[PDB]
């Protein structure tokens, strides 16, 4: 057997909550890192003013913040370029 | 009576995976929109997967997931813009 010389999207197994899940990162290995302690973090904040009082409706509400709060940066930086090209 | 003229983080409510939930989204009416529709298709998507066959599972599964793709997109934007200060 022969091997090809390719990198493709390298996954990586973290701890979340106590679970381990295994995701792909396709950064630094130490970008990863910070990636799992975020979402537990950012978990654990919202687990102790208990919003619905429920596990899955505890990971919900992290999820859809995460993505609202990076939204605007993106969004910046195609507002910014865009001025830029003016 | 009085009122003071500011504009603080208006908060909205969206139904993610059925349910309701009210979080901060003060970027833009149609943005806001798209953000729960993100999670709600994304979770979907995993639902046919079952990697842990189980809801809180999946719910955190999907928050890791959007920070890694997020994440990585915010720093390529601070390094093209650092090399474009040398």
């Amino acid at each position: 057997g022969s091997h090809m010389t390719e990198q493709p999207k390298t996954r990586v197994s973290v701890r979340i909550y106590g679970q381990d899940y295994t995701i792909v990162g396709a950064e630094s290995p130490a970008h990863i890192r910070l990636v799992a302690a975020f979402v537990d973090d950012k978990m654990h904040e919202f687990s102790e003013k208990q919003p619905m009082l429920d596990v899955p409706k505890l990971a919900v509400l992290t999820a859809v913040q995460i993505a609202s709060e990076y939204l605007k940066l993106k969004e910046e930086y195609q507002r910014l370029r865009e001025q830029l090209k003016k």
